Order: structure tokens, then C-alpha cells, then sequence
């Protein structure tokens, strides 16, 4: 388990070259060497020779209030930097027709992927996807079929569909915040810079928020899902509060449990002749866009139907 | 706008305003603050960070003696800047203006230290075409200051040599241009400027630093080692040399380290301020000239030293 | 074939051969020679060059540590390696199963000398598409290593630094790299190969020194580093600190140069020779081993040091 | 005079910062620092001491025998290197599409200069090159409009043309050679690397002979038919030994003299709204061939004719 999540009030410190998290009930010590990003939920406090001794190790850390609403993301200092990539990135915007190609790949690599959990047919969608080239355009189909799909997710749920007004708003939006999250993670270990995107506006961190629309059917859609089907999670993991519907601490930890199982679930990847977890695939759909910019072969979005 | 911690302490929220604490407790109107950036050691907790990311405030982490080791960026902080940057490399024409801009500013300088009449090569930097073209013209003057040096100091020079400096001089260079990029870098990360885009050195860590530093090299660097060795302070004894190597010893370095920031931190005044600044506010001036420049605001001229006198 | 000068004297044509005198007096069959390299101070007239020039026979000059200073080179001498340099470099499939060697190369050295099974991080090697990914998989396995270097030694390392070192660890393992760069690089200029071409690291001063001592670093640093740390040749008093900065000491320095020298002149059986070599000769058989691989003779394997135990 | 021709025997040695030129009759000094190459054309002794000390100026030596011949040249270290221009020099060569655009221009700026001094159309010739894909034909055109030149030479100048067995060829060998080595050290202060060719195969400073190509018909042909005509070299600036017909040391040094007042002589330069020396307009095709090199601009031969 690479991925650390807090879920208790406490302070976190580095302590003899590693870290420890304490609070009244515990004091306990964690390798700092099998960390690799934090995710906090509840009180914490900390100080800088911690996040110094976390930005060595090249650890961010996530946090997420008192009502699983993402508040902000602790980016260390790039490990590794290159210039020329950092050109190329932005070079890709810059040029109408290179950035058009990137926005409908990931807007295709979206609407592919919920069309696999949600089973809704998308050859319209993708036509049209096909036939614009208007970045705007392909974002307003985009949130047509992502409109579908969440109709679509209210009834194979029975939960009622709409700051998060009900259950189902509250987990797609924690799941959503999750997957932005993580994927920002793993473009940090990239040579990446994450503010440079193609679908949405280079602003906040909108390169994460072009790939996850890759992978927050998977990783959130998919899972809310089958969480809410198989009764992992129902009505007793919210709390409504001063008309703030939330996903509360019992809650949270049922989705975090079966969100990191999913991070660490592998699957057999055909060009590799063998299985990787799912956080790898993130990893690698980073490295086909870094080998598309680079010139080196064309970007195409993880169908992940076709690995199933 | 911008709120600076520079003494070790605890930073909190206290009702609704951010509070400093060590001895001293201090409240901070949370209103004024856009960004904040630590120069020393914090304590802090969830319940500030998530207060400054309700405001859209990110807080910039330093340790003390200003290494960067992150950043705590809000979910919506309230990267136009980077691309601008990348844009005016992308297009060869404005790139070597860049370029051309900075050795003007070198050369400027160097004229002003070396008091080597710079007239025909500024009109030659004019005229080349590309870069290669445009450091070849660089070097020629680099070279009639480099003699010079050898001349009003009585020391050996006889070329540049940096891998490894091959005597007292070059050692010198090496080190006082090393202070000078690090100086520069410390200057930019302050700013909202990607260090890794740079016009007249190849972007491919931060060439950034290395650009601008060409206008400030001749004033904290040549400038101050004449100054140092004619003035007896910097001598044969404060250097070692292993086989082909020679290196600044510790007492050397000490010295050098010492007037290197007291020229930094001595001030001169600036006209269109109407006031005194430090040498080291003049970087941050320069990198203000930079970002006006590709904000399309106004055309970046490098800093004439000498017009200051 | 290739002909050494490294005393110092005066080489002239005596009748139709060489000859170099200073006490010694040499002649020279100039029938064998097919290039002169010059590695002392040398006297010699025009002469002497019209006959090296009518035979065909470049010379090439270096002071006497090292540093290239030039060639004569002849009308006729009697470019192909450097443009299937480039060409590997050209065709991105050549250029990353080169990096790739290099980093093997590396990873192997590093196994040999740390002790941590690379076994997993070679396929990962292996399975990487483009240089950014390949270099992500190297970071990985340093990180292990610079863990376990901290570990073995009781010194702060915490992170790489370089500009500059902020513990004497970091000042130990750039000081080793320096010298490390350029013993490879000396031996490159003994060759034919344009040291600017490399691989891995983008060649836009001497990439392929960097490339290639990528091999090598692990066995003259690392290991270096560790046993002089473990048998108490180098310690805390070896070190100097400033603000941030840390230096390795005058004593420092001459300790681990005569270490590295010492290193570098050991012998080690070399198997396909059928002898023992030493360190500096397995550098000339590796840019050997690259020669032939860019001339589409045999394919580039890096060096298992640890093959050789 | 940056050039600095030594035609006297004697040591040339590093005295205090400066050079020395010693023989019995004469002990003089020359500030380095005005001179940027030398050529030698007698019998010298020198050093290492001297040889690094050029080297760190940057001052290459070229060397001349008994004869009047051409034997080698002391190529310093290089003072500027860029990897990517070097990447890009063989790439243009690698490239059939590059060099053959290259080897074209480099035969077209010959065959145009060599008009303009000798008066003869080349548009049959100019036809020939600009149909052929063939770069050992556009050789062989070359060399038929050169050979057209040299029977022309010989009217012309009413001597015989033809190891140089005539004057004429004596002066056309010597004045060649003076060439290759200006342009191989005019190579030298730039980027470029003298060893990658277009025209002629990469090897000797294959460069050199590409570019000499553009000018020798300035330096060389033209100034040898003012001289003749002028009455300024004429038999007895040759002497025959050994069945060796050679240009002696009378003539050598009326011959450089000529070649070095040419190569300090200005020209309008409209591009620039002034005057520029001979020898600025080889640094500046040099520049124009690396900004072709580097994809900013296409490259065009000096057409020499129409500065005059």
C-alpha cells in the first residue's frame, strides 16, 4: 500500500527518517520509504520540517474538511524537471490543430469509458466528436452523454440524483476529488507540468482534470455503482447537517477502502504480456502523452472496455 | 498583497484572520493577503490550510535559507504566465530579441566595469541574425574584458576554464557566478515565472536564472573581484590548487561570501522609483521588466547599471 | 598504431624517421604510427610536422594534464564514426536502446556495489518506451540506493542537491562525479568519438562523457565513497560548511583524489583479454565496445562490473 | 591585419602575454590579441608552450612548405560548441531530400561566381543542376563549368594551363590552399563542425571545401587574372627545381599581399545598409548555412555579382 490515508485526528511528523502519526489513542510509525502519497481526512497538525522531509521523499499530500470537501493538494518541489518537454507541452496548445486533436482525445476517451459502465450507446456522441472542431463544442456533447450517464446512474441505483444535496451527489463528487487528486499525484512523479492542458482552459491543476475525465468512470462511476448494488455502501454512510448532506467518516472509509483496492487491483495489459494495477495505468497513459508530445507516436485514450 | 514569513513561529487561524505566533502574536487581516510565502520554520495545522484555500490563498514553503520544498495550492486558487513564456520561444523572432536583450544588458555592464568602449558591439548584436550568430559577438567582447581583467589585476586568466577552473581567476568566476545564478533563481521564485524557460540559453534545469543573470554577472561578479583583489582582500593565499585544479579554501570563500551580500543588500537610487533599492531589488525590477515584456505590456530593456552610475 | 609522447623533449624528423631527445635519445619508426598524442611539453618545428603531413599522421596535442589543446592535422589525413553517432541518436528507436544500455549499466553497477536485487527494476528497464519513462524507472532504483547509502554510512544525505551540496555527502558524491566526468571524457578524446553526441542525456557541453560514466560512477563514487567513510579515512573533519553550503576540504580532497587515482590504476582480470586490465582501461574498452556498435559490428552491452567480482 | 602571414624563417614563441617572432635579424613582438590566424610559409620552430597558448586564443596555423604547398593546419580546441547544431549538420546530410538542396546551392554559388569573373553563361549549366537529383552529377556539372573557366583562364591570361608543372597552375594550387584554410578558420570561430559536408563526402575538412567552393573563384581566379593583366606576378615570381615549377618567395609574397588586401577590402552589403570586408562575407554565409541548418531560413549562395 504505496497510497496512506489519514482518517484520524492527530499530528503528523517526521520522526528519525520516517514518519509518525500520533494522537491520544496512538503512536505509531510509518517507513516513509513505502509512502509514496498521503490522503488526509481528518485534524491534522503538522509543520515544516515535515512537509521539507515529505518533499524530499517527492510525497504530496491531499486534504480533504470535515466534510470530504477537497480543500487543496500539497505539490512538492519537482523532482525531475525538462525543458524541452515543458516546450513541447505547451507547444501542443499553442497550435490550434495539435491541442484540437488532445481535447477530443480525452473527450473520447471519456465518453468510451462511460459508455462501458453505463452500457449507453455513444456512436452519436462520438460522431459528432468526430465531425467539430470547436474545443467548446466537444465539451458541451461531452456533458451531454456525461448528462445521460448520471441519469442513468439514478435509476440502476434507486438513489435521487441533483455542494452536495444528496448521497449520490456527495459520493460522485468525493470519488471525483479522489481521482483528480491521484492523478495529479502521478503526473508530480512525471516530468509533467500540471498546469498545461488541452480539453479545459490552462486554468488549479487542469491538466489532472483532463486526464481524469479518462479514468473517473472507473474509478468512481464503476465503483459507486457496484459499492451502492452489492450494499457496501447505503444511507447510513451520509449525514445530513445545517442542509450539508455528506459522506461521514464510516462512509468514508468504505469508499476509500474499495477506492485504493481498485488503485491496486491488476489487470492484464497486452502490451506488456502481463498484469498491472490500476494505478499503473494511469501512470502509463501519462507516458503516451509525454511520447505524443515528444513527437515519438500518437496519443490514443485508454479504452478500458477493451482490457475487460 | 503578498505576506512574508520570515521568523520561525506558529501560524493559525484566529477568528476569522490568520495569526503568527512565537514572544510575539501577531493577527493578520486575512483580506490584504493573495499569497504567502515561509522563509523559516512553521508550525500550522488542517484547520489554516483549509481556511487559506477557502480564500484561495496559497502558501509558498522555504526553508531558511530559501530552498524551495513546495507548495500548499488551494482547490481554487485565486498558468497564463507559463504560456506566454513558452510563446515568445516558440517564435524565433521574439526569442532573439530576448536573447539579444540580455547580452546588451551584459555587455552594458561589462562596459561600465571594464570601461571598455562598447559602441561597435552593441550595433553588431543589432545586426546578427540568430543565436548562434548573436553569442559569437557575445564572446568577442567577453574576451577584450577577460585580458582587461588579466591586466588590472596582474593575475593569470588566459581562458576560461570551469571543468575544472584551472587558476585563481577562473576559480573566483566560477564561485561568484554560482552565488549569482542561485541569487537570481531565489529572485524568480518569488515571482509567478517558470525558471525553465529561457531565450538565450537552451531550455533543455533553470536557464531561466541563467539569462537574466547575464545582466547582473559583471556587476557582482567581475565588478567585485577586481574591487576585492585590488584592494587587498582577496589574495594568492586564498586559493588551493590540487594538480590542474585550484579552488577558493574556506577563508576565501568566507570573504567573498561576505562581500557578495553586502553588495546585495547596499542600496543605489532608482529614478523611476524616486527612492533607494537594494542591488538585490534591482533582480526582482528586472524580472517586473521581463513579465510586462511577455504580458505584451511593455518591451523589456535591460538594466543599464552604469545609468545609475 | 598509435604513438604516446609523455616526456617532456623535442620530436624531429632524423633522416625518414622520428626521433624524440631530452639524456634520451629515441628514433621512432614512423612506418608504424598512424596518429601522435602528445601528452607533455614538447619542442618540434616546421620540419618535423611537413614530415608527419607527407606520412599522413595527425598529432595531437594535451598539456601535461590531460587537456586538449589542438591537432596538427594533416592536408590528408590517412567523419564516418561521427555521423552514425548522430545517426543513433536521429533514429529514436537506436537512441533508447542506447540510454537503456547505459542505465543497465548503471543499475547492474549499483547492484554490485549496494546489494539491492535489481532484478525487477532491469525488466522495468526494459519495459519503458521513451527516454522520460526510462529515466523515471533509474530515479526509482537511486532512490534505494542513496536510502541505503545514508543507511551503510550514518551521514545525511536526504535528498540529491547540487547547487549547491547542502551536506557533506552530496559535496562527496559531486566532487566524485567530477572527477569521474572527466577521466571518462579523457578517455573519449583518445578516440575518435565527438564527445558531444550522447544518448541519454541530450546532447544540446561533453554529453557522452555523462552518458557513459553513467557505468561507471557506481564503482569510482559510490563505492569509493563507502569504504572511505566505513574505514575512516574520510570524516565530518573533512568537511566545511557555509550558511547552506557545504565543501570538501583541502586534506578532503587530496584523500579521496589519491583514492580515486589509486582505483582507477588497479588491475582487475579481464576474461575475453585473458589478463588484468585496470580501472581506466575498462573505460577505453567500453568506448570500444560503443564504436563498434555504432559501425553495426557488435551490439553494445554494458559492463557487469560485478562479473568481473 | 588580424591575419598574420609569416614568411620568414625563424621561432615563433608565447613571450609575456604576447608572440615573438625570432630569427638572426630580427626579435619582434606581436600583441596576440590583433591577430586571428596565421599562415607560415617558411621554416619555424616552435612549442607547446606556444601551441596552447594559440589555442587559448583561438588563433589556428596554417602551414605552407618549400613549394609553396599546402601541408596542414594546427585546429585549436573549439572554442564554442552546440550539440544541437551539430545534430542538425548531420541530419541535413543524412537527409537525401536536405543534402541534396545543400550540394545544389554550394554548386550553384560556384557556378555563379565563377560567371561573374569569367564572363561565360552558365544557364545551360544552371539548367543542368536544377533538373538533376544526382549529387555526384551536379559534381560533374561542376566540374565541366569549371573546366570552360580554366580554358578561359588560360586566353585570358595568355600563360599555360596544365603537382603544379606550369606558373598558372602554380598560382591556381597556391591560391586554392589559401582558401580552404581561411574558410576552415573562419569555420573555427563559429558552431560549426568542419568535418560534415553536403556537396563533398564527409572525408580533411570536407566544410571547408564545400564553402571554398562559393569563393574561390573571388579569391582565386579573379585576383590571378588582375595580377597577371596588371603586370603584378609574372614569370620571375616562379622558379622550377627538380622538374618542380613552384611559386617562389618574391611571388608568395606579392600573391599575399594581394590576397590579404582583397580579404580587408570592403563591399556594400545591402542587408546590412553597409560596407563589410571579404572576409565578414565568408562568416556570413557561414551564418546564413547555420540558420539553414536550424530551420529558421532557407539558405542561398553569395551571388557575388550582384554586390559589385
Amino acid at each position: 500500500g504505496r497510497v496512506y490515508y489519514i482518517n484520524s485526528h492527530g499530528t503528523l511528523s517526521r520522526h528519525e527518517n520516517t514518519l509518525r502519526f500520533e494522537n491520544a489513542e496512538v503512536k505509531k510509525d510509518i517507513p516513509v520509504e513505502d509512502v509514496e502519497e498521503i490522503f488526509v481526512f481528518a485534524e491534522l497538525s503538522l509543520n515544516t520540517k515535515l512537509l521539507n522531509f515529505l518533499a524530499s521523499k517527492g510525497i504530496p499530500l491531499h486534504f480533504f474538511n470535515y466534510y470530504g470537501y477537497y480543500t487543496g493538494t500539497f505539490y512538492p518541489r519537482e523532482s525531475s524537471v525538462s525543458g524541452h518537454l515543458l516546450i513541447k507541452q505547451v507547444e501542443h496548445y499553442l497550435d490550434a490543430q495539435k491541442r484540437l486533436y488532445l481535447a477530443k482525445s480525452f473527450v473520447i476517451g471519456s465518453i468510451l469509458n462511460l459508455e462501458y459502465v453505463y452500457k449507453i450507446s455513444a456512436d452519436t456522441y462520438l460522431n459528432k466528436v468526430k465531425e467539430t472542431n470547436s474545443i467548446p463544442e466537444l465539451m458541451s456533447v461531452e456533458a451531454e452523454f456525461r448528462k445521460l450517464c448520471y441519469k442513468k446512474l439514478e435509476e440502476v441505483t434507486g438513489w435521487e440524483l441533483e455542494p452536495p444535496q444528496n448521497p449520490l451527489n456527495a459520493l460522485i463528487s468525493f470519488g471525483n476529488s479522489l481521482t483528480y487528486a491521484k492523478v495529479l499525484g502521478e503526473i508530480y512523479k512525471t516530468q509533467l507540468n500540471p498546469t498545461v492542458s488541452y480539453l479545459h482552459e490552462p486554468s488549479r491543476f487542469s491538466l489532472s482534470l483532463d486526464v481524469a475525465e479518462v479514468f473517473k468512470p472507473i474509478f468512481v462511476d464503476n465503483l459507486i455503482i457496484r459499492l451502492i448494488q452489492e450494499n457496501k455502501i447505503d444511507k447510513t454512510h451520509f449525514s445530513t447537517e445545517l442542509n450539508m448532506t455528506f459522506l461521514n467518516e464510516i462512509g468514508r472509509k468504505v469508499f476509500l477502502k474499495a477506492f485504493n483496492e481498485l488503485l491496486e487491483t491488476t489487470i492484464f495489459y497486452p502490451k506488456l504480456n502481463r498484469k498491472v494495477s490500476h494505478r499503473t495505468l494511469i501512470k502509463l497513459e501519462l507516458y503516451k502523452l509525454i511520447k505524443h508530445l515528444l513527437e515519438e507516436e500518437v496519443y490514443l485514450p485508454l479504452n478500458y472496455g477493451g482490457l475487460k
